[PDB]
């Protein structure tokens, strides 16, 4: 067919019941994740084409960047809890990969402060059990699919996107093929 199992996507041999509808994993240390988010805008373009009612989840992972990697998973939890993902995603990516000015948990906190989150509110969230349960959700979801690389996208805990089987000569055309493929998988 046009969309072949084992070509533009693969099927999980062990489907994950109760998984989010569209689930993306990334790391702020991940160079291809920087491309996906900062240059290609994959998440946003997948969104604009998802059928009505289908929600998108994006989680950070621990297996890159050591201690600071784990701090970023907790920071991403804070972002989700405060609903400020769209305010901190760019300066966190640029802080880790462009300026290389993020070297500690305090440097991460500075990004939120600069983005207008009050220090007391960031600190309260950072230490909150609501944030600890969000960190757990991120770890569990990665574990549910035995995740060992990013970027990665899963649909209905059944299907994993396979972008390596795609032409990347034109960035726009690649992004829309990626998005149209998620839409297809969503309708399966």
């Amino acid at each position: 067919a046009q969309y072949e199992d084992g070509k533009q996507y693969t099927t999980l041999e062990k489907p994950v019941a109760g998984a989010p509808q569209v689930l993306e994993f990334f790391s702020f240390f991940c160079p291809h994740c920087y491309q996906f988010e900062e240059v290609l805008h994959i998440s946003d373009n997948v969104k604009k084409k998802l059928p009505e009612g289908v929600k998108m989840t994006k989680y950070h992972v621990n297996f890159m960047g050591g201690d600071l990697g784990k701090d970023l998973t907790q920071a991403w939890a804070v972002a989700m809890a405060l609903g400020v993902e769209d305010k901190v995603t760019v300066p966190l990516f640029e802080g880790v990969q462009k300026t290389q000015t993020i070297r500690s948990a305090s440097d991460i906190r500075d990004v939120f402060i600069n983005a207008g989150i009050k220090g007391e509110e960031y600190d309260a969230a950072w230490n909150s059990f609501v944030v600890k349960s969000l960190v757990a959700q991120q770890e569990k979801a990665a574990a549910d699919v035995q995740l060992r690389g990013v970027p990665a996208m899963f649909v209905n805990g059944k299907y994993q996107l396979n972008p390596q089987g795609m032409d990347t000569s034109n960035m726009d055309v690649f992004v829309q093929q990626y998005a149209d493929t998620v839409k297809y998988l969503s309708e399966k």
